[PDB]
């Protein structure tokens, strides 16, 4: 896939294939993505919106305030690890985040936390419930409904929820990056885990590609795409990119500065995936001085970098 890449960024950065705009370099990658005007994310408000819990929830302060929570949550999710062989995707990398935002939103854990991560009128009872909680332990969207207004909330909550796929596959392509090339006591020693984690978003990011639709007639490179084109928009491969990241295709894991385009254009919840990313390695490495890996399977889909097993084995 990254040697396509290195091609198309070599002969064809912007390119057309006959159905498909797509963009591979980091320049073209980078304006198509901050260009809002000319490039939209359509095909405002209710952003507005996300945005303006974002900063209520994921602010700095409260985050520090989560970090001794996340660390045992961690801790805890280790101890069941078996280490002679078990998954590393189903022990950590996806039970993390689902706690945390459940301990953010504040929705039920033990036996309701089982049910509810599972999951029309029926359905229905369920995602009022659920918006119930939300509504009961919060930010403007919350107060506003204390029906367009609660559907909005329902939907901001799906996706604050749904947002941590990525961060669960973050933590994962980390743990294969660092034990492929054999980083884990080196980022022990010279404390790399932010940089290293950066690298990992880099050179293994949870969003292989986004998507802008052409607003009107504009010309990128030695190319003009016209109104109502889609461009399709290579993260991974802007990520490689020579001119801006130097030896590219090398994993760096204290590469500064790291201008990756891993999360988009701010992305509202990036800190908060940096963060448990940054505990769970920190807490993982502490238990194993040495890992196997076993067995992998990849997320069978082109656009999600992750894994849906990986099983190791634990020193
Ligand atoms: C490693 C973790 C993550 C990565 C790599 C990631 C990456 C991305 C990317 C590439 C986009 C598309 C942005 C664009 O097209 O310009 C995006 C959108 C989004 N992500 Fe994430 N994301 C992560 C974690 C999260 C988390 C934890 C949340 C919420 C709790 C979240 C919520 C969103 C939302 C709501 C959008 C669409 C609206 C927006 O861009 O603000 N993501 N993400």
């Amino acid at each position: 896939m990254y040697d396509w890449f290195s091609e198309m960024r070599k002969k064809d950065p912007v390119y057309y294939d006959g159905n498909i705009w797509q963009v591979f370099s980091y320049r073209y990658t980078k304006e198509v993505l901050n260009n809002f005007s000319k490039f939209s994310s359509d095909l405002p408000p209710l952003h507005d919106e996300l945005r303006s819990m974002s900063a209520d929830i994921f602010s700095p302060q409260k985050l520090q305030t989560l970090e001794t929570f996340i660390r045992e949550t961690t801790r805890s999710l280790l101890d069941s690890i078996d280490p002679r062989e078990d998954d590393i995707v189903k022990k950590l990398a996806v039970p993390l985040p689902i706690i945390v935002i459940s301990k953010i939103l504040g929705l039920p854990i033990e036996d309701k936390e089982k049910f509810k991560e599972w999951s029309i009128f029926e359905l229905g009872k369920k995602y009022l419930e659920l918006i119930g909680y939300v509504k009961d332990h919060l930010s403007g969207t919350e107060v506003v409904s204390r029906l367009s207004d609660i559907e909005k909330l329902g939907y901001i909550i799906l996706l604050l929820i749904a947002g941590n796929e990525a961060t669960t596959n973050l933590i994962s392509n980390s743990v294969i990056d660092f034990t492929r090339f054999n980083l884990w006591q080196r980022i022990r020693e010279e404390n790399l885990y932010l940089k290293a984690i950066e690298e990992a978003l880099r050179y293994s990011p949870p969003v292989m590609r986004t998507v802008r639709k052409t607003k009107e007639r504009v010309k990128l490179g030695d190319q003009t795409i016209e109104e109502g084109e889609y461009v399709r928009v290579w993260i991974a491969s802007a990520n490689r990119d020579e001119e801006v990241f130097h030896d590219g295709e090398k994993f760096i894991p204290d590469r500064n500065p790291n201008p990756h385009l891993s999360f988009g254009s701010l992305h509202l919840g990036a800190p908060l995936a940096r963060l448990e990313a940054r505990i769970a390695i920190e807490e993982f490495s502490k238990r194993f001085r040495h890992i196997e890996i076993l067995d992998t399977e990849k997320v069978p889909n082109e656009v999600l970098n992750g894994y849906k097993r990986l099983v190791v084995r634990l020193k």
